[PDB]
Formats: C-alpha cells, sequence, structure tokens
C-alpha cells in the first residue's frame, strides 16, 4: 500500500526552484544533509540525558556515507531521533512553508542558493545532484516508513520492509547521469574536510 | 524558594573559559542569543502546524531586544517555544557536556570562540559581556521559572511571579561595566545588520 501526496505549493516552488536554477556549486547538499544528521543525532542524545532507554534502539550516535556506482547512489546514514510517519508527512519535519518564504526573499536581496540551511530547508538540497530520493526512518514512536519523490509536486510515503534500521534515517540519493563525482572517494573527503570538518560524531566513508 | 545547583563540571569549565580568554569580537554573542530566539520559535512553530491550541499562549512569534541604561541591561525576549523547568536545569535544553567536548578540541585544533555557536551552546557566550544572566522563561507544559547564574559554579531555579509573559524566553544580561557600548541603538543595530540578518522573525529594537 502506497500513499501519494502532493508537496505543499511552496515546497513544490522550491524543488522546481532548486532543480531550475543554474547554479555551479552543488557540493554544498553535501553539508547540508549532514547538517540535518548532526541535529538529529543531537535531539536522540538529548532525549536520553533524561532517559537512557530512549537508546535501547542503538547505543551508537554516527554518520556513514555509503556510495554504489553500481547503483548510482550516494546514501547517508544516521543513528538520530528518526522522524514519525507524521514528521515525514509534514515536510520531514521542517517549517519548510515559512522557510522557503524567508529564502525566496534573501534570494532577490542577495543570498545564494549554498545558504539554503540558514533557512531550514537545506534537505531539498539534495535535488541539486540527485534524480530521486528515497528517506527511510525509523522513530522510537513509530514503524520504520520509506518516503520518495523525484520531485514533479508529488511524494509518496510507505510502510518499509526493508532492512530494519532500529533507529534513525536513511537518505538515498539517486544520482543524475551527470553528477556521478560525488561517488568518487577523493571527493568526498574534500568536501567533508571543507564543509563537515566541525560536525560533533563519527563520519564515516565506506569503501566499495 | 530558591534551588542553587551545581554547574557540571564540564560547563564550568566553558564558562570559565569564556570569560578568562582574551577574546576582542565579543559582539559575537548578540548573534549567538538571537539564533536561538530563532530556534525556540521554530520549534513552536512547527508544533502549532498540527495543533494550532498550542499558540493559545500567543499569536505573535517575534524577537525584542530591550536595552536600559539605568539597570545596565539589556533584554532579548522571543515568544518562542519556552523551556520547562526540566530542561532549564539541563542546561538549558542543550547537549553542553558533549557540545563542551567539541568545542574545546575546536579551539586547540584551530577554531576561535565566535565559532561557538557550531557546537550548540551558544547561549553561554552571554558571558562574554555579562556578570550576571537571569533567563524568564514559560514553556506550554510548565510554569513560568526564573534561571539566573553569575557563574562561579553555580545556578539558581525558582519560580518566578514576575510579569506573566505568556510563552516564550526571556534573556536578561546583566552587562560588565566596560561593556555598555552593547546598549547603544547604534552598536545594536550594526550588530544585528551584520550577523542577523537572515533571521526569519521580526527583531524590533526598543527604544529608551
Ligand atoms: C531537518 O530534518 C530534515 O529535513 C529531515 C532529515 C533528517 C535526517 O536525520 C537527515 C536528513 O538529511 C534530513
Ligand atoms: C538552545 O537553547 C538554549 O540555549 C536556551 C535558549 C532559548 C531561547 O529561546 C533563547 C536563548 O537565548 C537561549
Amino acid at each position: 500500500e502506497v500513499e501519494t501526496f502532493a508537496f505543499q505549493a511552496e515546497i513544490a516552488q522550491l524543488m522546481s526552484l532548486i532543480i531550475n536554477t543554474f547554479y555551479s556549486n552543488k557540493e554544498i547538499f553535501l553539508r547540508e544533509l549532514i547538517s540535518n544528521s548532526s541535529d538529529a543525532l543531537d535531539k536522540i542524545r538529548y532525549e536520553s540525558l533524561t532517559d537512557p532507554s530512549k537508546l535501547d534502539s542503538g547505543k551508537e550516535l554516527h554518520i556513514n556515507l555509503i556510495p554504489n556506482k553500481q547503483d548510482r547512489t550516494l546514501t547517508i546514514v544516521d543513528t538520530g531521533i528518526g522522524m514519525t510517519k507524521a514528521d515525514l508527512i509534514n515536510n520531514l519535519g521542517t517549517i519548510a512553508k515559512s522557510g522557503t518564504k524567508a529564502f525566496m526573499e534573501a534570494l532577490q536581496a542577495g543570498a545564494d542558493i549554498s545558504m539554503i540551511g540558514q533557512f531550514g530547508v537545506g534537505f531539498y538540497s539534495a535535488y541539486l545532484v540527485a534524480e530521486k530520493v528515497t528517506v527511510i526512518t525509523k522513530h522510537n514512536d513509530d514503524e520504520q516508513y520509506a518516503w520518495e519523490s523525484s520531485a514533479g509536486g508529488s511524494f509518496t510515503v510507505r510502510t518499509d520492509t526493508g532492512e530494519p534500521m532500529g533507529r534513525g534515517t536513511k537518505v538515498i540519493l539517486h544520482l543524475k547521469e551527470d553528477q556521478t563525482e560525488y561517488l568518487e572517494e577523493r571527493r568526498i573527503k574534500e568536501i567533508v574536510k571543507k564543509h563537515s570538518q566541525f560536525i560533533g560524531y563519527p563520519i564515516t566513508l565506506f569503501v566499495e
């Protein structure tokens, strides 16, 4: 059973802007996704301070980057707090309608697409490099769900029967044919060193 | 009835570092506090997306800056989500023990005190300019509380019987004798324009 939802018009507009604007500095999507993983990891750490049972679903707090040249995918996995079905549907827990508004204005008023994360919608920067994005997530309060979208105004949500993940979020980027540089080890290491060097959780880049 | 608590040793160490390190670029405390107000405002906005009653305690989402030269105070008030008593005690809702660890290392490894906010402990940057900080807060789930500390290893928490605030947080900075520039209108406007120009909520600077 797959449920199909329409994006709110402001989110569709944000996505169309990300996809259509000429903008060379696409590598910033990786910093925005690691930053989102780091924020989700902070959340579960904080809840665990007063309730250690919150980590029964996994004690390890970390971020893995997994390139796969065969499937043309780059996957980011974190063991953060995860997202409930309701959060997934409501723009992956963001206040994306009001963030889009602030970001749109900043763009006319001198900002550029790399500052997206200052408006709380950095997740959508995945569409600088991906034709399709799949998000698998498990929150302590809910079942494991898979969200997916190739943009074009809609997204789907289903229960995920794939590998159980315990707790956290996996973002699977199905890369555009011309954006395979982001599966190269040297290129990923360069971006992580450039933009993500003070993230507080181990980032492991997997080998192929 | 005033309850007095000891800071965790890592937080006392972070505060001692903030207070004792020679570091001229003190103006960054204002950006860190506005950023914290903006994050608290995002939280209440998100909860209100699925439960509008969450805003019965006040619909307006904003940040006021209130200088008072007579009391030598700069107060930042937001109508964000506020903090429960438990959050106030547990380092004002931060994961400050693990943030301090990451920040300490970044400092030996080339970072400087202005990057504090990248470690989730920007609140403590108030001690670049304040001898004493009072935080009054009201969360929908709790009573209004006042937290206070002049550093030196302890902080107090009491029920606040002062002006009811509805919902949100007020940070009252009792400025060091030599840091009164931060009560001057021209100086505040300059810092807000420099560091806080893409905050998504109206910031009103009050006149004396
Ligand atoms: C801000 O949260 C989001 O946009 C969802 C999100 C969660 C996560 O753990 C990783 C991500 O890349 C995105
Ligand atoms: C991250 O949250 C805190 O450190 C508490 C905090 C909340 C707030 O609304 C304003 C602040 O300046 C600080």
